């Protein structure tokens, strides 16, 4: 009643270079299994069972594999894979952060659709936690090795509850029951056998089987060195051995009597290859005594597996955006000191600055200081957004896993991740912009006050942005910082403000053009000089700084009649030298206006999302 | 003929707080365990058996733990644990870069005396692959998630022989034979009896021990939900629970049964607490039926055991050092592009400051140009120094791990990583100084290069000896980037080149002498001006940029002559106006001397190197 699926593998070869020589990891490995059975791989430690899984599971690169796996006799496509399959690796990979019922009702909420309302989401989460055994974990989070959550035996059976809450048609199992005593090792293979009579194919390895659970195991493959030495049910076990010479006692333990032989086997001067050779010849031996593939997915899909065209994603993208912010924010909420020091930091940056630049003044040094506020307020906007860089760096090899079997689509990850970002930026646009607009005391007003704030929030948008197509460059942390503070340093020697624009080597003036700092800091200086005729050099202040010494008041005004007699114009006492115009042509801040300005700032936040998107699309598997 | 030891535990009593109730871990939990035989752990998934055993090896926060722990009667104190004991976690904790034989060799290394020689420590590592059964996985990398290495049962091995190298005189394993078949399950647990009779106590939790395993296995203890519900010889288990009222058939698996037995009883109306209180009268029936402990512990290191004081550390702090340079250098070896992108970035900002500052002139722009690429080269060294935040973060797990029974000091650790960096940044200094003295154009000659690589040099080693010290203080590294890059910028500000010393408000003034960029600024500006005679304004650029507009070579005489009408002095075409020691005044830089200003840059790496050896005197430890 199940529609049936016999999912066949041949002749699988793997290899890895030594690093030159070459490694077979996997030797013309071959083999069958249907819905409702459980295939059951064995063999002893480092034989090749993860790397056999990893095969058959679209893991290892394509080149790399050799051989065919086939689905109804045809060929297993890896884009069909992901729609139909799941995967439980041998290590546990979750965020430390939340509790056991959170991590499993955003896996319900990733793979079930919206035809399931979410009082039945909750109803097969709650079904999973008792069935699974870890209802006395239910409320304790996973925990790392900083933070003690649940035990390792729990943490294990939340990795099997991530992808067995929907009904996959094909489930790999890279060792469930490892971890686990006895009682909740059974309590699992009784899962997944109910789980396989539904009409699954379940594919699993195990080490220690007890014969109360080898006898729920419908075939096995036993593994020695990359090679198979035996395929068959758990019991023609007495039968092939007594055939190849070693007979197995009627008291042992046949699973374990094996892995004894083929170990000795190893260690032999013949090595296993007698044994690979018999039991190629024990699969021959017992050869002698319509619906297609998409067809039969989606009809299967009516029976209630993977809960007609057949969708490789569960729910919308509006779905999923939905789902990996509330798990963003569930993260940000059990560590708040993340949020807590990046607005303390900018609250404290922003106080320093009010006592330093302290209601600056018309006045030739009050330019300088306006300038140099500018710049240095610009400067660690972009500098804290670096702080971004492990923001995807310590999710990447969580968001390769799901991504891997279709739990959202790798759009909806950057579409979330600069969703959740934006209320903190907002925090920390209002914070800089409050404790420095008033007290440096800034010009517009209030309108000029609404533009301060927008140019900062686009300045932390942008530099966010370039921060988080680095993560998605680079693999390393420690990699990426390195290239980010550089990067940020190029920009900074480039915006117009260390080395003006007309001083800039022409050579390097495209670059002048891409740095993220110019557009926000030329729009700060439009905005702060909009007045074109406020004085900011009345001429008594022509001899402030300059080359000569201080001098007296009076004899100022003595060089301000001398200086008349020399260059034909009248500078008196009040007579204004510099405007806000003429402070903006000397930095060269004249091409864009603000607006402009502050457009092309929030566009480049745009191009490198689409950026770190594109690298995902390219990059971020973890294939091998 | 080994020397008797008996460890005793009474009482262990241990809860946590649910984040506000209170949860019971461990309770009441008493049993003790002789040298020359093996204590088992047993207990369904989520018992705490993890938290026995973190208990007894002293992981858990003193305050948090009841009960006491005994040694030949006497308290087993923490002091003295960390000498004689070892631990094997639950999960694995490995550098990932180094192969198998590497990591044995550093931890034979790290514990093994130089009485044993160079050639025995490596016949003991190479004697301890082939009876761990590990020979084929070597040479190869242990891996991560993203680094394909040694399989999952391969790295359990790993873990085991990084514990067992030297013979210690207790041993807690947690879980050694998880993720390990049934034949190397059996080679790990002779390995661990071998160690037993030769002198040793070993406790080990186990889930599914074979009748070949549990044979090996002198005393059993049962746990079921912080409770001890049976404790005795597995001999003893059909006669504990036939006076139970439950006994077990002969063709069954006993412990399989009363792990059955148990679980179906925490599910009862009356729980376990009818077993737990027959399981305290089983105990009471059967106690019916000279040599201080550091004298004990000393006779027992002349026998063999931990290769008359007892000394906390196997080596040396020296010997120490050296091996922990060797580890870093082979971590970094195995990542050349760390270092390497490192030398490229510097290069490359050396080589864009080469372009951009291109043989800078003795003019009043040439002298606001030496100003700001010497506050740029200062300002982005401290940056780059950045990078090194995560050096201590991804160590600090397997850190706490080792320090925790003595592998080596934690100030062995402190000098040893501020060895290991000092090579590369002489090769960032030697990088940055070539590429920008000559192409600058700075003064100084063959001296003047000397100092200029000896002083970006000293802020290489304060910049990155203050962020070590930062990484000691955080826990996280985007923590720790948020804080590292605002104090950065807080020491640029008040560094004197953005505004200078007189303008700093007073309240502020303890911070300027506090900045790390102040005082090699400093010295490389009086590195430059270092002629007191050398002319940077003559008397025609008086009139360079003032706000008069651009003005005629002839008509900037008819003001120089009229400037000398009004002052007195006569300021011809070639009076010099600023020379270098007017340069040096007007910015500040006349309280120390360079060689002064070096010295403090040098000096507060070390005391950042002091701060970050207290901060892990005090901190990193990882307790509960
Ligand atoms: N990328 C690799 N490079 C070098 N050796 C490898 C690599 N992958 C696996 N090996 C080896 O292949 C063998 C089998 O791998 P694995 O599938 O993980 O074993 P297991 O049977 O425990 O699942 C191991 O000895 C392992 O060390
Ligand atoms: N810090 C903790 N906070 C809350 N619950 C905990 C904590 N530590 C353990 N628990 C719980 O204690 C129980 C036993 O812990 P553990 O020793 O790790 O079990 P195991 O028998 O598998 O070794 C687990 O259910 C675990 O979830
Ligand atoms: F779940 Be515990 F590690 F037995
Ligand atoms: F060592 Be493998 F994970 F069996
Ligand atoms: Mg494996
Ligand atoms: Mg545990």
């Amino acid at each position: 009643r199940p529609v049936p699926f016999v999912l066949s593998f041949n002749n699988l070869t793997y290899n890895v270079s030594v690093r030159s020589k070459t490694k077979t990891l996997l030797d013309n490995i071959s083999g069958e299994t249907r819905d409702g059975e459980i295939l059951a791989v064995l063999g002893a430690s480092g034989s090749g069972k993860s790397t056999l899984i990893d095969a058959l599971a679209n893991r290892i690169a394509k080149g790399s594999l050799k051989g065919t796996v086939t689905l109804n006799g045809e060929a297993l496509q890896s884009r069909m894979l992901k729609v139909i399959s799941a995967y439980v690796m041998q290590d546990d990979l979750l965020f430390p952060m939340l509790t056991v019922e959170e991590t499993l009702m955003f896996a319900a909420e990733f793979r079930l659709p919206r035809s399931l309302p979410k009082s039945k989401k909750k109803l097969r989460v709650q079904a999973l936690i008792d069935q699974l055994g870890i209802r006395n974990a239910a409320k304790t989070i996973i925990g790392d090795e900083g933070h003690r959550g649940i035990s390792g035996g729990e943490r294990r059976r939340v990795s099997i509850g991530i992808d067995i809450i929907h009904d996959p048609i094909v489930l790999f199992l890279d060792e469930p029951t490892s971890g686990l005593d006895s009682t909740s090792a059974f309590m699992v293979v009784k899962v997944l056998k109910r789980i396989a009579e539904s009409g699954s194919i379940i594919i699993m390895s195990i080490h220690q089987p007890s014969h109360r659970v080898l006898s729920l195991l419908d075939r096995l493959i036993f593994l020695s060195r990359g090679h198979t030495v035996f395929s068959g049910s758990p019991a023609s076990l007495p039968s092939f051995f007594a055939g190849f010479g070693n007979p197995i006692p009627e008291n042992e333990n046949q699973t374990e009597f094996a892995l004894d032989l083929i170990r000795e086997l190893e260690g032999s001067a013949g090595g296993t290859r007698g044994l690979v050779e018999f039991n190629k010849k024990w699969q021959e031996m017992k050869k002698q005594s319509n619906l297609t593939l998409k067809e039969a997915i989606s009809a299967s899909i009516s029976r209630g597996k993977l809960v007609l065209a057949v969708p490789a994603f569960a729910n919308p993208f509006w779905i999923e955006i939905k789902t990996l912010t509330r798990r963003s924010i569930l993260n940000s909420r059990r560590q708040p000191e993340l949020l807590g020091m990046r607005l303390a930091t900018v609250i404290v940056t922003g106080f320093i600055l009010a006592t330093v630049f302290w209601r600056l003044d018309n006045s030739p040094k009050g330019v300088q200081e306006r300038l140099g506020f500018f710049a240095f307020a610009m400067s660690t906007m972009f500098y804290t957004c670096a702080d971004a860089l492990p923001v995807f760096l310590q999710e990447r090899y969580i968001f390769m896993r799901e991504t891997a079997y279709n739990a959202y689509r790798r759009s909806s990850y950057v579409l979330s991740h600069a969703i959740v970002t934006f209320p903190s930026l907002i925090f920390l646009s209002l914070a800089f912009a409050v404790t420095t607009f008033w007290a440096v005391g800034l010009e517009g007003g209030l309108m000029g006050f609404l533009f301060y704030c927008l140019i900062i929030l686009a300045s932390f948008w942008s530099g966010s942005s370039f921060v988080t197509f680095l993560s998605g460059v680079v693999p390393h942390v420690m990699l990426g910082y390195t290239i980010v503070v550089a990067i940020l340093a190029y920009f900074l020697l480039f915006s117009g403000f260390f080395i003006n624009r007309d001083r800039i080597p022409q050579y390097w003036i495209w670059f002048h053009y891409l740095s993220l700092v110019k557009y926000p800091y030329e729009a700060v200086l439009q905005n702060e000089f909009s007045d074109p005729t406020e004085c900011f050099v009345r001429g008594v202040q022509l001899f402030d700084n300059s080359p000569l010494g201080e001098l007296t008041y009076g004899m100022k005004l003595r060089l301000l009649d001398s200086v008349s007699r020399s260059i034909g114009m009248r500078i008196s006492s009040s007579t204004c030298l510099t405007t806000g115009a003429d402070v903006l042509k000397q930095q060269g801040v004249t091409q864009l206006s603000k607006w402009n300005c502050l457009l092309i700032t929030v566009g480049f936040g745009f191009l490198f999302r689409i950026l770190f998107y594109l690298c995902l699309l390219l990059g971020s598997k973890n294939k091998r």
